[PDB]
C-alpha cells in the first residue's frame, strides 16, 4: 500500500488497458493522449519512488546494497520509458501506412506489449523484494 505501488498501479492499470487495444484505445493511440498519459504516470512513480527511499533510509554494505537498489529503480524506470518509446513507434508505423489496415501491425504491437509488460512486472518485483530487505 505504498504511495510508489499505488502510483506504480495506476501505470500498470493504465497499460492493462493499452493492452486491450480497443476503439478508444487505438484512436488515442494516434494522438498523443496515451503517450502522453503514461510519461505523467510514470513520471509520478519514480518521484514516489525516490521519496520513499529517501524516508528509508532513516530508519536503517549498505554501500553495495544503495548501488543494488538505485539500478533496480533505474530498471523501472527504463522499462516504463521502452512501454512508452514504442507507443510512439507505433503512431508513426500507422502514419506509414498510408491509409492501409494496421490489423497486422495491432497483432505485433499487442504481442510485444505483453513482453514488455512481463519485464515490466518482474522488475517491479525485484525493486520491491529490494526495498523490502533494504529496510
Ligand atoms: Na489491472
Ligand atoms: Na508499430
Ligand atoms: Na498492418
Amino acid at each position: 500500500g505504498q504511495r510508489w505501488e499505488l502510483a506504480l498501479g495506476r501505470f500498470w492499470d493504465y497499460l492493462r488497458w493499452v493492452q486491450t487495444l480497443s476503439e478508444q484505445v487505438q484512436e488515442e493511440l494516434l494522438s498523443s493522449q496515451v503517450t502522453q498519459e503514461l510519461r505523467a504516470l510514470m513520471d509520478e512513480t519514480m518521484k514516489e519512488l525516490k521519496a520513499y527511499k529517501s524516508e528509508l533510509e532513516e530508519q536503517l554494505t549498505r554501500a553495495r546494497l544503495s548501488k543494488e537498489l538505485q539500478a533496480a529503480q533505474a530498471r523501472l524506470g527504463a522499462d516504463m520509458e521502452d512501454v512508452v518509446g514504442r507507443l510512439v513507434q507505433y503512431r508513426g508505423e500507422v502514419q506509414a501506412m498510408l491509409g492501409q489496415s494496421t490489423e497486422e501491425l495491432r497483432v505485433r504491437l499487442a504481442s510485444h506489449l505483453r513482453k514488455l509488460r512481463k519485464r515490466l512486472l518482474r522488475d517491479a518485483d525485484d525493486l520491491q523484494k529490494r526495498l523490502a530487505v533494504y529496510q
